[PDB]
């Protein structure tokens, strides 16, 4: 019950004593593993004391102050403050400090070595959608940094009563159009077609091109989601070439700079913040192999492979293969040339295995989901291919949550 | 209760009732995932209820259940435990658990194939020299010339722990490792404890790079004795690239049979600590893994050197493309040499219809994840997209500790 975790490349074994603080639930049972499962399927004045004392006794032990004189304080005005309004606010230090450990708590996440760099941005005086807006945009901004990306999050006002929420309806805040095709084949982005058509549905004039750029759906207090486009001078593009095949420019492929979750809910202290876009930078592997090569997704390979002059009659010439590690060359690439930052996975991984190595030396563990933080090529010539790791739910946290528009009153 | 599983590439959403059957326990629990870690005698008084559901199983599986020879053979296993404590599978019995451990083996992306198993019986086997004869059958079978077949060869099972049969191999055959005394190591590093036991028992090693390892056999509980397979048994694959002519040069080779001998047989209820099985390769076994693992041969660098890519910093991806181009030459190199192997993208699909199959005909598939996506260029195979559920069924192959580690001595 103290478990270890061995890495079979280095022999080095690390001992777990953090996942005996793990709350929720995995979905696994003894008699079945879902780890590769994708989707595992108001509080109470009762359940949202508990919540709040665990986080409340976790930011205090961080700051040398458990069982101090601020700290009991604290937790008696919190308590007071759940008694009279059934919820309580957060002050800005312990935001800072949620949000923070959202991210480090984050199991899927390789990228958490940058955990405690994370700029926090509070929105929770915002009202409406215009100043949604707003805030959104000068997050892209300062997160953009004209490429030389940082870290933020903008936390808008937690839920209340589960009618007032506050919701971004975009999966990411920048992402390409996806269309359906009169033939039958689909132009753009095929993840995005669903919502490309509730932007169109609410008013949205599509240029009905491969690459645009779609409008942010911004819903305040639980009102209807307005469009707004995002002003194109912030959103930094990069067009991908190759850095030894001429013709690749011709494929006429870009992406966007700036990663920008915003369909997950933060969970800090028992409170719900359903509108809390975050952003990072970007690993090559997630546009050159996911993006670009998904056959849900652009899925060029196709196209690459006969402009490389490959032996596509059989699979086990592994032009499949050659053309993958040509697409993400470029990305790589091309982000360089421009000076926007990326990483290479050889590079992030190598990282997160010195963030395992912190964080079981100084925090006891690190949840860790092998199934996505191994990436989707090249998987075991990777440093974490061969390490294990344990996975488990740590609070405070970011999650999934419906899509609006199967849930909104409109 | 039922469970669902969907393909996030296609929508196509399976159920599952077959983990209802599943009894062992897969170490995750309702707080703790698992799933990434590689490894998570009987008495009288468990064994017959681990025998009766067997043996349901098998007369369900020939249409008698509840039969009177299904009956029959039920009240004759019983009292040959009670009376002696174990008890012999029939031949067909036998035949049927051996095919079934490697249809629930769920780290195994080639069971499409399981029904099509030969099944040597070697349970009146009584020495080692006995078990090098046949060790010697099942390798020039399972060869057939490089038209590889699968076989499984089946020594006698567990009586009291104290005469344990087993091949002290981790496969049947392997390459030598050696350690220098300038900390390099020369061979395959994965067999350097191996290689050290096999010379202290006496074997006379050439000390190269590709040495098959002699044998080292214990049967009834002795000590282990060292045999040379006859090398005209040993087929090896020359490894060159269908372009690029200095590849050859780097002199490698391997073997064309992966016969695994050091995992457990568990039939209902009896433990076959001996069972060497073998089928065919699938490419990323030797290119990826066996040639590129930093811990393996590791020739990554000298093949990105000969390949002169920039090799100053990782996002090059020279490492990338050095291992796509080792994959090529493995799977050109075998198919030149008419050597049975299969590439991973043809063993993914195949194995998508299995388990698609599988959910049809039996209601489920048990399959970890973690190790059916092949370990290069994962998500664009259909496995990477495909959920799984891993579950424990039986009959099985355990893995099982080390004979080195747990034999006692005779001297
Ligand atoms: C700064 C550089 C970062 C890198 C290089 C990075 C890398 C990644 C990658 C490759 C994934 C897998 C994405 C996918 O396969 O869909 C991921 C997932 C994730 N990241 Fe990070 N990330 C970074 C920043 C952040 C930040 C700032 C946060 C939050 C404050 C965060 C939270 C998450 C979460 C919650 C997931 C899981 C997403 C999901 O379940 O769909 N990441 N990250
Ligand atoms: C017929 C062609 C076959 C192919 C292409 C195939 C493929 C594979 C591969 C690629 C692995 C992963 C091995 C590793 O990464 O170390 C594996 C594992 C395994 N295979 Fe198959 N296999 C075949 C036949 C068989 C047979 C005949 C048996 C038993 C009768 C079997 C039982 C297993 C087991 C038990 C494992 C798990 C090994 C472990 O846990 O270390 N396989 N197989
Ligand atoms: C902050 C951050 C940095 C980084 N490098 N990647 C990501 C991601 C992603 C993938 N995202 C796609 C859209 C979604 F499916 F809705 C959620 C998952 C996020
Ligand atoms: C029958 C078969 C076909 C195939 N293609 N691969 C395998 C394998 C393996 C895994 N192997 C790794 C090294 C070992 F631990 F020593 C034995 C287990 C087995
Ligand atoms: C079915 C499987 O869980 C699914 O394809 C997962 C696999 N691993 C992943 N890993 C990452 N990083 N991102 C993903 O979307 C996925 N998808
Ligand atoms: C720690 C991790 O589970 C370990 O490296 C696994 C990963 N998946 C694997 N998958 C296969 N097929 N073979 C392996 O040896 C492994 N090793
Ligand atoms: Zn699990």
């Amino acid at each position: 019950r103290f478990l270890k975790v061995k890495n079979w490349e280095t022999d080095v074994v690390l001992t777990d004593t953090l996942h005996l603080k793990s709350t929720l639930e995995t979905g696994c049972t003894e008699h079945i593993c879902m780890g590769s499962i994708m989707l595992p399927s108001v509080r109470t004045k009762d359940q949202l004391f508990p919540l709040a004392k665990e986080f409340l006794d976790q930011y205090y032990s961080s700051i040398k102050r458990f069982g101090s004189k601020a700290h009991m304080d604290r937790l008696e005005e919190v308590n007071k403050e759940i008694e009279s309004t059934s919820t309580y606010q957060l002050k800005d230090t312990e935001l800072i400090y949620g949000a923070k450990h959202a991210w480090r708590n984050a199991s899927r996440c390789v990228g958490r070595i940058q955990w405690s760099k994370l700029q926090v941005f509070d929105a929770r005086d915002c009202t409406t959608a215009h100043g949604m807006f707003n805030y959104i945009c000068n997050h892209v901004k300062y997160a953009t940094n004209k490429g030389n990306l940082r870290s933020a999050i903008t936390i808008f006002p937690q839920r209340t009563d589960g009618k007032h929420d506050f919701r971004v309806w975009n999966s990411q805040l920048i992402r390409y159009a996806g269309y359906k095709q009169p033939d039958g084949s689909t132009l753009g982005d095929p993840a995005n077609v669903q919502f490309t058509e509730i932007c169109i549905q609410q008013g949205w004039k599509a240029p009905r091109g491969r690459f645009d750029v779609l409008p942010l759906l911004l819903q305040a207090n639980g009102n209807d989601p307005e469009l707004f486009q995002i002003p194109p001078e912030l959103v930094l593009e990069v067009p991908i070439r190759h850095p030894k095949f001429d013709w690749f420019k011709d494929l006429g492929l870009k992406w966007y700079g700036l990663p920008a979750v915003s369909n997950m809910l933060l969970e800090i202290g028992g409170l719900e913040f359903s509108a809390c876009p975050f952003s990072g930078w970007y690993m090559g592997t997630e546009i050159g192999v996911r993006d670009y090569c998904d056959n849900s997704r652009y899925n060029i390979l196709e196209e690459v492979a006969k402009k490389m002059d490959l032996d596509m009659r059989k699979t086990s010439s592994l032009w499949k293969d050659q053309a993958l590690v040509e697409i993400n060359i470029a990305v790589l690439y091309s982000f360089q040339s421009d000076k926007v930052t990326i990483v290479d996975h050889h590079s992030a991984t190598e990282s997160f295995i010195k963030h395992m190595e912190n964080e079981y030396r100084c925090r006891g563990g690190c949840p860790a989901d092998w199934v996505w933080i191994v990436p989707p090529m090249s998987g075991s010539i990777t440093p974490v291919f061969h390490q294990e790791m344990l996975n488990y739910r740590l609070t405070p946290s970011f999650e999934y949550q419906p899509d609006p528009w199967n849930t909104h009153v409109w």
